[PDB]
């Protein structure tokens, strides 16, 4: 078949390119993850992730692993604030929805798609920084370490990958928005009122052109997120120093209710990150010198606000391994080109609402009432 006496190496072990592994693997394929991270213990920052039905869910069902995700993932409701602290709407999860989007952690998801991979697939502390393609093989060069050799390349190092110029020239470009991160520990000890506020539910507000967004059970944390216009005046805050960013959150958060500003105070660390878009637009570069693609925030990084993201890419993951594996196509090029084809309609769907969402939300009037 296209993949039998060959190899693929997947660069990065994110959600995608770990479920891409998975996939290709149960199919018999010799697969290898490069991952820069030293070792499988890294905390990964941010937020938790929800696998939709067709999508996300639908690559967990055609690993074997949907009960695995079911049983560490959490149904979770929103509870929609105003910048006083009044509930102005509140959807707890109804038992019949509870299935749709339950919220995981993104080590929880790591662990799972890790332990689901034979021993070995994954080789850590593998920072690809160049390839050079063969008669035949592609070259894979990592940071001071030996090089490997493989048939195929599935780029899957997320939205700010640098190994991309073989698919495509596009630009990754900053889409005039920013956000600011933070975790809390033990927050119905740390900042009770805003704890209670959310009461078991994520919660989202906006006041003049301000957004913040939490989840106060992230594995017993409270994570949260603060989105704006990036300030003209950075076309001046130092993310190192915690006094700094408090000082101007503060400031931003003025006339917000005291258990918001609580949240800044006691906040220990925070993580700045301008919100980016690796835009889809004319079709990538065709004829390359050996079989090549991308999948995941390598492919479509979009902004976040409206829940795009990680479905997209493991979309991605299942319909490649389905093309890679079927026995339809007469060589891997035509697999991977009927891919990048559906990838381009359903990506460009996702990152026109991505777009257009953060449009609409940071107008200075908008609430998300
Ligand atoms: C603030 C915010 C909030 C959200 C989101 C993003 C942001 C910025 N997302 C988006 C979501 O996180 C995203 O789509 C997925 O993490 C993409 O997964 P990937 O595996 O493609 O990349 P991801 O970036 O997750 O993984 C890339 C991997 O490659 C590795 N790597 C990088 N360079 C490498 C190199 N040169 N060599 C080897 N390895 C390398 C990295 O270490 C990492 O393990 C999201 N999505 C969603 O669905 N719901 C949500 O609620 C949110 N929320």
């Amino acid at each position: 078949n296209l993949l039998s006496d060959k190899n693929v190496a997947i660069i990065g072990g994110g959600p995608v390119g770990l479920t891409m592994a998975k996939l290709l693997q149960q199919n018999g394929i010799d697969v290898s993850v490069y991952e820069r991270d030293n070792d499988r213990e890294a905390r990964i920052f941010g937020g938790t992730l929800d696998l939709h039905k067709g999508s996300g869910q639908e690559a967990m069902k055609k690993a074997g692993l949907l009960q695995t995700y079911y049983d560490l993932a959490l149904p979770m409701g929103v509870n929609i604030a105003d910048e006083k602290g009044n509930i102005l709407s509140t959807k707890n999860v109804k038992p019949e929805n509870r299935f749709d989007n339950p919220e995981i952690n993104r080590n929880d998801l790591r662990a799972i798609l890790l332990n689901s991979l034979e021993n070995d697939t994954v080789i850590w502390d593998r920072k690809l920084v160049m390839l050079e393609p063969g008669k035949k093989k592609w070259t894979l060069t990592f940071e001071n370490k030996p090089s490997e050799t493989a048939d195929l390349v599935i780029i899957a190092n997320g939205g700010m990958s640098k190994v991309r110029k073989f698919v495509t020239d596009t630009e990754v470009e900053e889409t005039g928005t920013f956000n600011i991160q933070a975790d809390i520990h033990h927050p119905e000890v740390n900042c009770p009122g805003f704890f209670q506020l959310c009461n078991g539910n994520r919660l989202m507000a906006a006041h003049q052109g301000n957004l913040l967004f939490a989840n106060p059970n992230n594995n017993g944390a409270l994570h949260f997120g603060i989105s704006f216009k990036t300030p003209d005046e950075w076309k001046q805050v130092d993310f190192q120093n915690r006094n700094s960013v408090v000082d101007f959150l503060l400031k931003e958060f003025s006339d917000w209710d005291e258990r918001y500003k609580e949240l800044i105070r006691v906040t220990s660390s925070f993580v700045g990150l301008a919100t980016r878009i690796f835009p889809l637009g004319k079709s990538w570069k065709s004829k390359r010198p050996l079989p090549i693609t991308m999948i995941g925030d390598a492919a479509h990084l979009m902004p976040p606000f409206a829940g795009q993201g990680v479905n997209s890419g493991l979309m991605d993951a299942l319909i490649l391994s389905d093309n890679l594996t079927n026995g339809k196509f007469n060589s891997i090029e035509e697999a991977i080109e009927n891919y990048e084809q559906q990838m381009f309609i359903y990506g460009k769907e996702a990152q026109e609402e991505s777009t257009q969402n953060e449009i609409e939300m940071f107008k200075p009037d908008f609430t998300f009432q």
